């Protein structure tokens, strides 16, 4: 029946609600009560304050307009508004008190997931104050979580006339009785239920919720802790830089603020950071989330030797020149938590801070070749396994979902054994041809992998480890360094390669580390515990590049 | 004979040098005289300082070493060090001091530009102080000027080592007798003068730049005002967004900062920004330079509606949403002018900042249709041309090089009228089938343009005209309102269509409305007087929109 559910934004999506300054302003100043609501909604339908609500005058035209009628109203009421009595003031202040109702909105966007088409209806203004970036930030945290935000102002109509529930209508393309409104404001509510709309008149959050659980049949109250917002692919925006002649590097980017360059690991892709991209925009951060080089809409030529860590640290560094950036915040996972320890040691004028998810910064022993390195630990086997070219191409490009579905898995998941694969002849030798889905994933997000990983294969992705030797001759230039630029170390407590306890000698290098630990998590951190990684970054972001 | 040109950065490409600050930081203190030198030289080619110019240890090790070696120079001199004496503030404000030597890097610019190889060559260090970025900036923008950096601490070799010359050579693939080379220290020259390169030895700017200038048989003294930098177009990040299911929009980005999108006019480019998008970067802004709806690598529906102001901006709009920009400064010339001011008076909250080149905000009449608008004006008669669909295609279309050198004139090089278009039966009917290249822009910069509308033509474009009506219409219901958000006019003298005149009462509308305005300048503004347009507008973004 129902499929539908649109919001007020004001006292329903967003609390206090701004007349609720009209009354408590009132209160504070000892005004006689009601008073500024009176000098707002004077002259009603052909008032001030909805021209401002129709969009035929801006807010700032709107001010002295409510001033003239609170000095009217004052004048009536036989009574003298206080000496530094501000109208701008009083609603700069209430704009910017008021924040997103957060089970509001996640009622909203579990209602979408089981398929509502969602909308807000809002009588709202033409923000031109020298404050507006507030209000425009709130709007767009808001309305990228719905199919429609429908504004007073910019279709020249308000609630409650019986035309903007009409186009409300026309726009969700469904009928009153597939619809529930909810509003603070009855008056509000009562064109859409003459249209036999369901309506919920929003008083507490947790009624209203409670209705609209009841009327809906979704539960929508007491449920788990959602995940972070993900990123649609065609939704963002794809940047392209040529870092020379033969090497192209995509990346995904959106936020404004210092910028934060995400770095990927094997065998991975810029949608590895879906859950971190929108939650560090949100934070203030201007994200680039890579395709690293041999991955992707990135190049990836054949050559072993276009992967060693010289040569993909100068990339990256020409990547910043190119687009203009002085520093960037290097943040990587595995493969790519490698390369930006690299980038703090050899341009840390370019770094404006590092973080590394898992992968633990180990200085080069010139003491011993890195091959007898990588055989002292049985759980690098793999990587001898990965030497050879072609063989592991063969058996990761063979049934490209198998590899994936095979790969991302929890903790609890049946992991592959990274134990004596060589011996074994590959990584998939003792696992199903149809492994089940991991919890962490979908088949829509392993199909996304699936894509990116037919344009060019393994041979680049393996290549990263095809540098041993000539990656060890570099790191041993960097001996005598410490890394002393603000630095994030980010265990997983399961991760059985890249094991916490790796990092533990990691303050004789980086003294003034810091750290952050993620339990019962194992290697594939972002979409392992999506929320803890995020509130550990913007945490350590806020405090140490800012 | 000389093919190539070396520099050094201290006392030759940026000044003052920071040994310059040993010397003055002795003087200002009353130590003794050579004190800090010889602390700072302490051990010679095995002592801190080389280890840190072989990028052994970085900036922030080297700093205590350097304390004790002052601390040993003192005993020794029998000497106190002043209390607060400090290593670290000393050397923040030297490097700080230190700023790009503008005549030194313009030769350099301009032996590049009569096919010089050019490169740095410089001792230093590896900075990760707290400070770092602004030796970050300072590097970026001087090496985008070069053809290669050599940087002592990447390489592990310093001046005056013979090896380093020899990698200099064997880099620039030259002999030494076709190489210059410039430092301001005598020791440093010797090994490239042993060879037989041509060395000058840099005390004042000009005096080197006369021997510059005598040996390369070049002029480089006393030369006009070049031109600011211009942008290769595979030389910049690509990006783009999807902001319907037809419609991708490119855009060129570059810089960090507050964002400012730039909107080219009809029929042009993002590449017609080309000498703002590096000097706002510069400035300290992130510049979106877009490919408007209809041009180049964005798309180019082909129906008409799909091209009034109010879907134009919609799109606009939706472009900030996608890449998580809550407002951007909205700088347009020509159509993208008109533009920008319906998104000040549409989605103020959106918009940080406001500035035209040439197109006037001027209020929609209610009274008359745009039509009769449009004929009472005789130098508008070319948009009544472009109203008939495929007549003006078919002749901007069929020889695009004679299009672009026909249009893109300098007010003094026989810029089309604009005069009874329609009764003479187009554009160019009066044109020569080849034209003259103006002065404005080389052969290869016509071709860019040609290249681009190769791609859709001028369809899309030319629909911009195509909706007075419907964007009438949409501009009556702002008739009320005022632009009060940070606003900026620039008139151009000799643009004989778009008139500074026709601005003239623009404060009615706008009441605190900036102006720049410049002389002798035609209608293709950015190009024509690009210093001016850049200087005009950074000193405007300073001010109002930071
Ligand atoms: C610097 C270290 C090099 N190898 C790393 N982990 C790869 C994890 C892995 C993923 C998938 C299969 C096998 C292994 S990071
Ligand atoms: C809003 C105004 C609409 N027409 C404008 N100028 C086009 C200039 C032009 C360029 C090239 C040929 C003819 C004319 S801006
Ligand atoms: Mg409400
Ligand atoms: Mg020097």
């Amino acid at each position: 029946t129902l499929r539908a559910a649109v919001f007020d934004l004001d006292g329903v999506l967003a609390l206090p609600a701004v007349f609720g300054v009209l009354g408590r302003t009132e209160e504070a100043l000892a005004l006689p009560r009601g008073l500024l609501n009176d000098a707002f909604q004077k002259g009603g339908p052909e008032g001030a304050t909805t021209r401002l609500m129709k969009g035929e005058i801006t807010l700032s035209q709107w001010i002295p307009l409510m001033e003239e009628n609170c000095r009217k109203c004052s004048e009536t009421a036989k009574v003298c508004l206080p000496k530094n009595f501000s109208i701008k003031e009083i609603f700069d202040k209430a704009i910017s008190a008021r924040k997103i109702n957060r089970p509001m909105l996640q009622a909203a966007l579990m209602l979408r997931k089981k398929g509502f088409t969602t909308a807000i209806l809002t009588n709202t203004w033409l923000d031109d104050r020298a404050e507006r970036d507030g209000l425009a930030q709130l709007m767009c945290e808001l309305k990228m979580h719905f199919d429609f935000l429908i504004e007073s102002c910019q279709v020249g109509m308000v609630k409650p006339e019986p035309q903007i529930y009409k186009f409300l209508l026309d726009t969700l393309k469904a009928s009153p009785s597939e619809v529930v409104f909810l509003d603070d404001i009855g008056a509000n509510l009562k064109p859409a239920r003459d249209l036999g709309m369901v309506t919920i008149l929003v008083q507490d959050t947790d009624t209203a919720l409670k209705e609209l659980e009841k009327v809906t049949g979704i539960q929508l109250l007491n449920t788990p802790a959602p995940l972070p917002t993900s990123c649609n692919p065609s939704d963002m925006s794809h940047g392209y830089v040529t870092v020379k002649p033969r090497v192209r590097l995509h990346f995904v980017e959106l936020g404004s603020g210092p910028a934060v360059c995400l770095c990927h690991g094997f065998p991975e892709s810029w949608y590895s950071w879906r859950y971190q991209i929108p939650a560090l925009a949100q934070a203030g951060y201007r994200v680039l989330a890579m395709d690293m080089k041999g991955y992707g809409e990135s190049s990836a030529p054949p050559e072993i030797e276009e992967y060693c860590m010289e040569v993909l640290c100068k990339e990256m560094v020409t990547f910043l020149d190119k687009l203009g950036l002085s520093q960037a915040v290097f943040i990587g996972h595995d493969w790519g938590g490698m390369l930006v320890w690299y980038m703090a040691l050899f341009y840390p004028e370019r770094v404006r801070a590092v973080a590394s998810l898992n992968t633990p910064f180990i200085p080069a022993n010139p003491n011993m070749s890195p091959l007898e390195s990588i055989k002292a630990n049985p759980v690098f086997d793999y990587q001898l396994y990965f030497q050879e070219p072609g063989v592991a191409e063969a058996e990761l490009e063979q049934n490209l979902s198998r590899t994936f579905k095979s790969l991302f898995r929890a903790s609890d998941e049946s992991v592959l054994s990274m134990h004596k694969v060589c011996e074994a002849g590959g990584l998939f030798v003792n696992s199903p041809e149809e492994p089940s889905l991991s919890r962490m994933v979908t088949e829509e997000e392993i199909q996304f992998y699936v894509q990116q990983f037919k344009k060019s294969g393994f041979r680049g992705p393996l290549n990263w480890y095809r540098n041993m030797e000539r990656n060890w001759k570099w790191a041993c230039k960097s001996l005598g360094r410490k890394i002393l630029i603000p630095a994030l170390m980010v265990t997983a407590e399961k991760d059985f390669v890249l094991v916490p306890q790796m990092s533990q000698h990691m303050e004789d290098w980086i003294p003034h580390l810091k750290r952050g630990h993620i339990e019962d998590c194992g290697h594939w951190t972002q979409m392992d515990k999506p929320t803890e990684v995020n509130q550990i970054l913007i945490k350590w972001l806020d405090s140490d590049a800012r």
